[PDB]
């Protein structure tokens, strides 16, 4: 008889799902993925609950200061997001000591700025019974920490999982309310699914993109979910093909960088964007795929300033200034040619969306590349960041770095390796 408890309030929006409040417990009846059949103990109603909204009772996730499955850098990102302050903290699974837990605390530093310090856990000069007591002490005066614990890190509701068994949907479920962009193969619309969920919808123009073959690839992309790739929610099988993805409130990185909220983003933020994108490419790199069209226009920014690679699968169904010479001349697109593109993307970001090689036509650009030309360095781009672009722009593909390496460098750009975790007496 399994029992769970609710971490956040939830309003039912479908037919068979339950409403529940933060703290309500319920008996688990069926475990079938993102949705669980359960029986609320507060209402006695049976129905479906989003499985990521609940945790086993008396387990660590029930605590407001615990954060399951969070990397050191994610913890750094979450702690630095608005709503937090000096002393804000969390306890999470250690990324390196795979089985133990670490502490992450927010600090201010007059030179650097707002920072996040990480402390490993099991100082020998302190024995607390379990993790709760540990928290309890450091809240009243630091026992060595660079700052003393104030409040747990702000946490917001997870994204609602898509409706169960609603991968193939009828067109009737959608109201496409606003055309966001048009192009060669169709349009992208801001839409509403069953009057309750805001989504984005890619409407396809039919071509050699064979129906039952286009849908084959979309099914592939649906297996390749990652936090840094845009969620594939649903599909409409009948021509013209509709692709339903999650809505990204701030649109393209290109447009967002050109905006006024964009022109306020400091360099550490721009690099953070780059790090997110490289994490997405690193996932793709690991799975042995290729994006083939990496650039700022194909990156989406969420409302919370999270950057995701806008899929990516469009090359499995169908701009040389972003393209490596090897793929331009012989059509040899690889993960290494994306690296080149990423380097160009990197320049876009630092230049707030300024078009690459400004003032040069395509052939101008190509012959310049063969000469050995590369874009110069903007009067705000760091030498060490520029050096990364150059390494991406190596003429021989095999000498360009991996995304795995690129991600690790951008992630800790301002942090010496020796300074990742603090070390206490
Ligand atoms: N999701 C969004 N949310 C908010 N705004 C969005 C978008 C998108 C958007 C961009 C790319 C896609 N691509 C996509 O779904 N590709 C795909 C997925 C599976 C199989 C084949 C292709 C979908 C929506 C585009 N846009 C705006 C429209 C033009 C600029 C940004
Ligand atoms: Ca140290
Ligand atoms: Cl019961």
């Amino acid at each position: 008889r399994i029992i769970v408890v609710a971490l956040y309030d939830y309003e039912a929006i479908h037919h068979e799902d339950l409403s529940f409040q933060k703290g309500d417990q319920m008996v688990v009846l069926e475990e079938s993925g993102e949705w669980w059949k359960a029986r609320s103990l507060a209402t006695r109603k049976e129905g479906y609950i989003p499985s990521n909204y609940v945790a086993r009772v008396d387990s660590l996730e029930t605590e407001e200061w615990f954060f399951k499955g969070i990397s050191r850098k994610d913890a750094e990102r979450q702690l630095l997001a608005p709503g937090n302050m000096l002393g804000s903290f969390m306890i999470r699974d250690s990324e390196t000591t795979k089985g133990s837990y670490s502490l992450s605390v927010r600090d201010y530093d007059p030179r650097q700025g707002d920072t996040v310090k990480h402390y490993k856990i099991r100082s020998p000069r302190s024995t607390f019974s379990t993790l709760q007591e540990l928290v309890d002490h450091y809240k009243k005066g630091n026992d060595g920490l660079c700052q003393k614990l104030s409040v747990p890190c702000m946490s917001s509701k997870p994204q609602k999982p898509w409706e169960k068994d609603a991968w193939e949907i009828p067109r009737e479920s959608l109201k496409l309310e606003k055309k966001l962009g048009a192009g060669q193969f169709g349009e992208v619309w801001m839409a509403t699914y069953n009057k309750h969920t805001k989504v984005a919808v890619k409407t396809m123009k039919p071509g050699s993109m064979s129906v039952e073959a286009f849908l084959a690839e979309a099914n592939v992309m649906k297996t390749l979910q990652h936090d840094k790739l845009v969620k594939l929610h649903a599909v409409v099988t009948k021509e013209p093909i509709y692709i339903i993805t999650e809505f990204m409130a701030k649109g393209s990185l290109l447009d967002f960088l050109k905006s006024d909220e964009g022109s306020k983003q400091p360099l550490p933020k721009l690099i953070d964007f780059s790090a997110q994108i490289a994490e997405g490419m690193a996932f793709i790199e690991q799975r042995n795929y290729i994006h083939r069209d990496l650039r700022a226009a194909n990156i989406l920014v969420s409302a919370s300033l999270v950057c995701k690679i806008a899929d990516f699968g469009l090359a499995r169904v169908i701009p040389i200034k972003w393209t490596a010479p090897e793929a331009i001349n012989f059509g040899s697109f690889t993960i290494k040619s994306d690296v080149w593109s990423f380097g160009i993307l990197l320049m876009e970001i630092v230049t707030y969306g300024r078009i690459p090689y400004p003032g040069m036509s395509n052939p101008e650009v190509i012959r310049a590349l063969e000469r050995g030309y590369r874009m110069p360095r903007p009067e705000n781009c760091p030498e060490e960041l520029y050096n990364i672009m150059m390494r991406c722009w190596k003429n021989r593909p095999e000498e360009r770095p991996t995304f795995e390496y690129i991600q690790s460098v951008l992630d800790d750009f301002y942090t010496a390796t020796e300074s990742q975790y603090e070390e206490i007496p």
